[PDB]
């Protein structure tokens, strides 16, 4: 050195240009034209936004889809004329914009518009009015864009000034086939990119359970606060044209560090200073409670997480859909083994055995093409915003390609081998000897990711995905698809009678009492005497267990050739202090032979049926019309129930609204009203939920037709 | 209630849980008391010497894994193998398990087995019993703690926490079996034992070298690149995965907030921290940033890398750091640097925001990649210095070397940046008053057009630019860059009158002229004539330009067939008072040929020769007795230095030192003298730089034999 004053900006000549919130001022000046105003044609009802589907945002600015052209109209100070009048219009995105990094773009006249570039083409010219029907790169930065219009001359550049008013959103697009999230199926389309209510699938395998979710993509506030997320994020804004990248960051997002992204995640069923997961009713409240506070909204679990990202996503134009996986082997570490340890004599030992499998998991899928990979990965790539250990730490998984991770090419980003795991994990059945060796004793394959679903595209029903993720196990593509991720980054690190013992467990309505039958198949010519014990336990819904709330022992003798079964009844006071949130048990029925020392092992999940919210309506059901909705619900349970919050929702019908009542005692009902009026028509939704300050995890809903 | 997991993330070395001395259950004794034992620690003994670890300032067992060590365990009285049942356990963490690698039961066996976990009685004498104990070579590399279980047939008896036994277990170069297994002694000992390296900087044709204290060995580093991977918390069962380390470890460098070792700042003043240039090793910055845990300031690529290469060789993966010249950092994956051209040739200044580096330092880690498909195995490239990725702003890596050099871009990790960091085109482009933009040509020859490394066994540089790159304009690269481009590598612009030009820049100390002479070669027939322009920018080492301090312009005619030079002299004052640190210079040779209206561009940089510090030394240099270091630094420069700090450092030799000089006048010396009192003999280094509030990036160093 030998200095110059001042600090310097050595790292880089012009800043990160990564906030579309920022901006930059704009020269006006660098006989000819000029501008005396423009025209959007951007009210909802008119073609530009009809035909680029954004017709539903509750915003009143120009919104449009990339790679498909939209028409505007200039006005001049003269009549435009092509011998000797040149001009252009701009779109222009953050404090630091820049042609080379798209994000200053300026937009040519040409003659005929071309597939895959920017282009304004004159399509009309009366009197002192030019009409341009204006294509954008179907690979354009998706944000706010500043628009200008420019006229060049001798002397340099004149320019409009800033216009808030000609603020344009350019979003992704689905219908645009050169647009990597082409997705060509309109029904599909509707679906996964413009219905704004979702349901989502909980409680367990053999006993689905079904919740209503507002996404409210279009509702006020919401695009504006997606922005918002990658600004926060400090996404650079030349990233945000990748469908992919947008996914990996905005999911990174999800999940609070600290205080720095948008949900708080925590499972302690009790969320002293925040709301408890179970209570949202959708994203709205909680993205625009984000974005008010600007601070993490506490609290949210996997459904929770995936609700918001799924309304990031199809806000932002990404189509997007919820996925329940029951069985979920979180927490892999891409190994394919979750171990379950048993004593000498056949009993589970709960010190050692402290892996657990989720009772169900949800997680996100954005449909884009896979550019990036071989051939045949694009589609729907698997999301996972519930974080946990990958090659990186502690965070969200994915993208991944559902494709590759159904043929075990688990080495192509992102985080594959984690989300492979997740459903392809087998059980391992090990005997801690008391000397403190480990013996194998049996692997049950056919447990985790048993079913995989998400909302059917017609209605509310369930849709079976789990082909999507794995093949049938036994053959051929099953056996291939293991073998090649073994190689890529899946881990097995265990390697790996004529008795059949199964069990059934009674579904009931929270405070009943319900049965549970063993059944013991012995096929052999010799018999057998058995030791099988059963453990209940209560459980988080993640698997995660409380107490054990029921033990028993069964001696068994085995004739040959025979069936067996034996039956006993849990009551509901051997639970019904105890119970956690979502009321999951888990059972173990584990049994020894002592002939052979062979083990049975088995496992059940089950849920108490919780009590719904009943939704009714009157008075006349007309968008800007008042129609009264009551919000009905009756405790059936003998605890007084306290500060018992009630939250309304049903996106295009009302905000989300919340009521508490301080105590409902047994048996009664509360019941609150509330007038609404609706601002959307068509087929709504009303939405609700309850939680207390013990029992929670309750919804209803009501379908309602709104007219207009 | 932790219903997100049943045991806590085990994530945390320096956490601990007291497992219990009896740890009994059943019904209802002397089996077996440890009375001591002892590990054949010292520094000495074969234990440390045969696992090379002999050379840590650390008085704890220190092995390497999947490789023998010795232990004696005296009893309470003679051991007996007709009826007792004992085990070595090795512990790890707050929450450890065996299923996770964290609680280590060694089982006594009758001879060792490869890859897994033992220990063979190789002596029994009086209480006494000796172990050789066999590490797994994939085992969790930390600090481990060790515990002696007794089996009773009611549970165990087992020895309480003992300090003195706890073991560091690194990995293993030695071990074939280990991921990280370099097979030959003298790269061992270069990339793994050598505690002192070689940074190379300035520019392609003056290639400066300047020593660097690793120090991996001195006291308290072993602890602090553990507390390091504690600070991230690191899943401990992911730290025996050097892929894992590499990847978490380079992201703790830089600091983003108040995380991370290392803030980055280029702002050539660096108030309230130290500057980048100043530092002459890893170790007061470790040492710095564990004491009062916090990052420390300041640091740039190359000290990002001294301290990356520190941890890494700490832990025992061989590493090295390499330099590339004129690196394209920042490129997002894009192989194309822009320089835009005013029409009449000259550059665009307001246009030309990207900037190559003149050079850019990062790491290369060796090991295994069994992630990936076979051959990519080997060097594995790592920056600390962050960029845009796939993910955000992150460090970048490890990307195999070998999938570099090839064009295999789809595997992880970042490696299409890597890719772009050296394989880039400089395309210079005119941008038209019209507002149009027209490619003039593409230069493919001055991105990475030298990476280079220490050599073994000495301090000069070996070539290493094949091992990223083949022959430039032949088969191998055609067919890298194809694939590269369809995996994640990005061209965005599509791409003569046989004339050639090029200049040469002669190398100056600082103060001096120096000259510039440009070349142009008419390889036609026809007769020319060019305007040329020449743009001297004083720069950042970055490439970011600070102002332009020299503009002639020129016109030349061109015979037929022939050459014309053009000299141009660069006089002292035209430079001097506007230099940045490492005094960088940059100058463009732009021609634009009236005729066919081709531009010829060329660019190169130079750096101003620095004054070297002046080390002597006098006394015995012997261990354990004083010596007097002479450290001189003579101001060259005509300005009055203010400030005036001087490191002095030497692995072995010294800490790290500095010591303060108010101000030094115009060709006046200052003088510092050292006791130093060596502690490591054979072939040593004193280090030592100096940085002023104006004057900085100046080093020396001296080499010592120190006797034993
Ligand atoms: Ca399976
Ligand atoms: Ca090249």
């Amino acid at each position: 050195s030998e200095t110059s004053r001042t600090a310097f900006g050595g790292r880089r000549a012009v800043p990160p240009n990564n906030s579309n919130a920022a901006e930059d001022d704009l020269p006006t000046v660098e006989e000819f034209l000029n501008v005396t105003s423009v025209h959007l044609f951007k009210e909802r009802w008119d073609t530009n936004k009809v035909d680029h589907h954004t017709d539903k945002y509750e915003n009143n600015k120009l919104i449009v889809r990339r790679g498909q052209s939209f028409y505007v109209q200039i006005d001049f100070s003269r009549p435009y004329d092509p011998r000797r009048d040149l001009f252009r219009v701009e779109y222009v995105i953050g404090r630091y914009p820049q042609e080379n990094k798209g994000t200053y773009i300026p937009v040519p006249i040409v003659s005929e518009l071309q597939s895959g570039k920017w282009g304004a083409k004159i399509v009309m010219r009366e009197d002192r009015s030019v009409r341009l029907s204006i294509q954008s790169s179907p690979k354009c930065i998706v944000g706010k864009f500043r628009m200008y219009v420019a006229v060049w001359t001798p002397y340099g550049v004149l320019r409009t000034s800033r216009n808030p008013e000609t603020d344009t959103y350019i979003l992704f697009n689905p219908w645009c086939e050169d647009d990597a999230v082409y997705l060509d199926n309109e029904k599909e389309r509707e679906e996964y990119v413009l219905n704004d209510i979702g349901v989502i699938f909980y409680g367990e395998v053999n006993d689905i359970k079904t919740r209503s979710w507002s996404y409210g993509q279009f509702e006020d506030g919401i695009l504006d606060t997606c922005l918002y997320v990658m600004d926060r994020a400090q996404m650079d804004l030349s990233g945000r044209g990748n469908p992919i990248k947008v996914s990996r960051v905005g999911s990174a997002m999800v999940n609070a560090k600290d205080d720095e992204g948008v949900l708080v995640g925590s499972w302690d069923n009790i969320y002293a200073y925040g709301v408890p997961p179970s209570a949202w009713t959708g994203s709205v409240d909680i993205l625009l409670e984000y974005r008010s506070s600007e601070n993490p909204v506490r609290y949210g679990q996997c459904w929770v997480f995936a609700g918001v990202f799924n309304t990031f996503l199809r806000c932002l134009g990404i189509p997007a859909r919820i996925v329940t996986n029951y069985f979920s082997a979180h927490d892999n570490d891409a190994n394919l083994q979750m171990d379950i340890f048993l004593e000498e004599d056949g009993n589970v030992n709960s010190k050692l055995t402290k892996d657990s499998v989720w009772n169900y998991h949800c997680w996100n899928e954005a449909w884009m093409t896979r550019p990036d990979l071989p051939v045949g990965f694009g589609g729907w790539q698997a999301v996972d915003s519930t974080p946990q250990e990958n090659s990186d730490g502690m965070y969200r998984c994915g993208p991944a390609s559902v494709q590759a991770i159904k043929h075990g090419h688990v080495c192509f980003q992102f985080d594959a081998p984690f989300v492979f795991a997740e459903v392809n994990s087998d059980l391992i059945y090990i005997t801690a000897k008391k000397d403190g060796t480990h013996v194998v004793e049996n692997v049950d394959a056919t447990h985790i990711g048993k079913l995989i679903v998400t909302k059917q595209i017609g209605g509310d029903g369930m849709m079976d995905i789990t082909d999507t993720y794995k093949f049938q196990e036994g053959q051929e593509e099953e056996r291939l698809a293991l073998e090649t991720a073994l190689m890529y980054g899946a881990k097995k690190p265990l390697n790996t009678s004529n008795v059949d013992m199964d069990f059934e467990v009674e579904n009931a309505v929270l405070g009943k009492d319900f049965k549970l039958s063993i059944t013991f198949r012995n096929n052999s010519h010799n018999r057998y005497t058995i030791t099988a014990y059963l453990s209940a336990n209560i459980t988080f819904y993640t698997g995660v267990p409380k107490a054990e709330f029921k033990k028993e022992t069964f001696d068994v003798t085995l004739e040959p050739l025979s069936f067996k079964k034996e039956a006993v009844l849990i009551q509901a006071g051997e639970y019904m202090g105890q119970l956690l949130e979502q009321a999951s048990l888990h059972f173990f029925v584990t049994a020894r032979i002592n002939e052979t020392r062979d083990v049975l092992a088995k496992q059940k999940s089950t849920v108490l049926t919780i009590p719904e919210i009943i939704i009714k309506v009157r008075g006349t059901q007309v968008v800007g019309s008042d129609m009264t909705v009551t919000v009905q619900f009756t405790n059936p349970l003998k605890e007084t129930l306290r500060n018992v919050w009630v939250h309304l929702d049903g996106p295009g019908v009302t905000r989300p609204m919340k009521k508490m009542f301080r105590e409902i005692r047994p048996n009664s009902t509360v019941q609150w009203e509330e007038v609404c009026r609706p601002w959307v028509s068509g087929h709504r939704k009303l939405i609700a939920s309850m939680s207390s300050d013990s029992l929670r995890h309750v919804y209803g809903e009501l379908d309602v037709q709104i007219q207009r």
